[PDB]
């Protein structure tokens, strides 16, 4: 439903070509929340069910409302969890192309993790999509240490978290259509650009 642990459960003897690591929003269920499942089905349609592994950030990432107030928009424990997943992906499947994403607090988490990530593994992340990026204004629409061309931010007009606040307004809950259309198309394009064709 809203939980996928393809990377943790996957056999390294039969690695997928693409590994997608996703962080849900504050308070969301499973490890994929509301938007993750939509991105996943599109990726599965493009690469095949066996061509892509979908991994939500679970474990220590509780997606607590209060953690939004911490320095980087999320907890150090959650950042560690996501760094560990990127590391696990590289260790199990060194030839796999990575892609990432996050919504709300999850977007701040994805940004922090990528910032701290070993540059050699970071280079393998072909593209990252961020929805309702809570650090959009603060980071000037960027993920620290990561190129602009591999970044796609979805921030709606009226979504106050994209404008330096932490107030949740209706536009913050309107990313469903983006997750099922433009977001996966961007990720698929970025995977093909790095892998070639």
């Amino acid at each position: 439903r809203t939980t996928r642990d393809d990377l943790i459960n996957g056999n390294s003897a039969s690695c997928a070509d693409v590994i997608f690591i996703y962080a849900r929003g504050s308070t969301e269920t499973g490890n994929l929340g509301t938007l993750g499942p939509s991105i996943a089905s599109n990726l599965e349609s493009a690469f095949g069910k066996d061509g892509v592994w979908i991994q939500g950030v679970g474990g220590a990432y509780r997606a607590t409302l209060g953690d939004n107030a911490l320095p980087r928009g999320t907890s150090s424990a959650a950042i560690r969890e996501m760094l560990g997943l990127f590391q696990q992906a590289n260790t199990k499947c060194p030839d796999a192309t990575l892609i990432a994403g996050g919504y709300s607090q999850g977007a701040a988490l994805a940004a922090a993790s990528i910032e701290d990530l070993d540059s050699a593994i970071r280079d393998k992340i072909a593209g990252t999509v961020l929805f309702g990026y809570t650090k959009n204004l603060q980071n000037r629409g960027r993920i620290p240490n990561y190129p602009a061309d591999r970044t796609k931010v979805f921030c709606k007009t009226g979504d106050l978290v994209c404008t330096g606040s932490l107030i949740v307004a209706a536009p913050h809950l309107a990313y469903g259509p983006d997750a099922e259309g433009p977001a996966p198309e961007f990720l698929i394009e970025k995977v093909r650009a790095v892998r070639g064709s």
